[PDB]
């Protein structure tokens, strides 16, 4: 039948992950809608949603071993290779435990629906936990 | 807030119809199933650009060759290249057999439907972020004719 097409706002997101029944959290110092159920997966310490230019961003963080960021950013491309949607990159401070980002897309900008966001709900997910947890096995991170 | 639609789930048919509407030329390849994009074979270092349909999900990917002597340091750089779009994602494809290549790519999850409008915008932000980021390859020196 027919779905209400929607150009979406942080309002939109955040009604439409009740409606999943996902639970989400805010930073006060960030902008986005923060996925406690994505650290049950070994070496997540993070994921969240954020809302950038009219691009929705599904992405989870994990620490890296300081040991492991030289072979890890050689696996980069195969890691990137393996899914059809996900991206894998790093992210290194000199502060802090550099970092794994590994994430999601959907373009919002030309509208969506909501089974549309539904599924990147469920795609991201299990393609996301997938390259983390495989890397989590490969003794490139750190428990969280 | 626009409206009601209809969404379809696209096959390799409907897409090419879809690309027929915008008036963009495809071809297919006798060993694969992608649609071939000639027009993206303008911006430098693009040697090969391609729509694909795999288990419910569109690629628009773009191949480049890259010198032998900027693939440690193209390596290297991978994840400031995938850090600096939103969309666009980059890695290697290297073979002992060829050169190098780098495979620039969008995706575009269809197994839930789309509007033809979606996938307009989807072919016009993935050229602008693939192209923008093998123009900046070209540029830089890293990859071949």
């Amino acid at each position: 039948g027919m779905v209400s097409l929607v150009v979406p706002d942080l309002d939109v997101l955040r009604r439409w992950l009740d409606q999943q029944s996902i639970t989400w959290f805010e930073c006060d110092s960030c902008q986005a809608l923060h996925l406690p159920h994505m650290q049950n997966f070994d070496g997540v310490f993070d994921a969240k949603i954020d809302l950038m230019d009219g691009v929705i961003l599904f992405s989870a963080l994990a620490e890296v071993k300081p040991t492991a960021l030289i072979p890890l950013a050689g696996d980069l491309s195969q890691i990137n290779a393996s899914s059809l949607t996900v991206k894998a990159f790093l992210d290194i401070q000199d502060d802090n435990l550099p970092k794994l980002i590994v994430c999601q897309s959907l373009s919002a900008a030309a509208g969506l629906t909501y089974g549309q966001f539904v599924h990147f709900m469920k795609e991201s997910e299990e393609q996301i936990s997938m390259i983390v947890m495989e890397a989590f096995a490969n003794h490139l991170l750190m428990i969280a």
